[PDB]
């Protein structure tokens, strides 16, 4: 499970959640969600809370659903990794932003970086 | 002026940011701050707050007190040197685990941050 933190609103904690989950591969291609209620309960999280999650999932096309038979992860590998481009992008982008934020310039960052992936 | 977010406690926020302040420079050796009332108006912040962050501060050596003059920044760069070293580690940390939490790997989150650091 994922722990939550109370400066985001929680369903796009859980959205966020749910679409690592997928990038990883955790949850493949036509893989078979939790109904609402039985995320919430899994999540200790009310099922309202989940439903805005899985809606914010279901209209920007990364789960969809069946009549009758819930939700379902998205098979499209191109989505996935534009998704998977765009969350690199950010977390590239932040990391500068923190190092100029504590006087650390790129080339030392980077260097550093490096250095800490060869252990 | 910093943004507080609701996730930790304002006091620490505080303290993290000027923490900032002193390791690029913006306040430098000797140079005296705020009391803790006229901090927590320029910050919209509770005093009683501020003078948590200030006791962390100066518990830790960063600031200092003179009697009936107030605090001031302490002057002496190997202590910032390191504290800068060890928020350096913790971007970089982070970055590598934010970057495995969406499976993408070291050598590629390295060269697309050399990427756009260069534009």
């Amino acid at each position: 499970n994922p722990t939550f933190h109370a400066d985001k609103p929680i369903y796009s904690q859980i959205s966020d959640w749910m679409k690592k989950q997928m990038i990883t591969g955790e949850w493949k291609g036509e893989d078979k969600l939790p109904s609402v209620r039985e995320m919430g309960v899994k999540l200790a999280v009310n099922p309202n809370t989940v439903s805005r999650a899985y809606q914010e999932l279901e209209r920007a096309g990364y789960i969809y659903a069946k009549r009758g038979m819930g939700s379902f992860v998205t098979s499209d590998k191109a989505l996935f990794d534009q998704l998977k481009k765009e969350l690199a992008d950010a977390i590239t982008e932040r990391f500068l932003e923190e190092a100029k934020s504590i006087g650390l310039d790129d080339q030392t960052a980077i260097e550093l970086l490096i250095k800490r992936s060869r252990n």
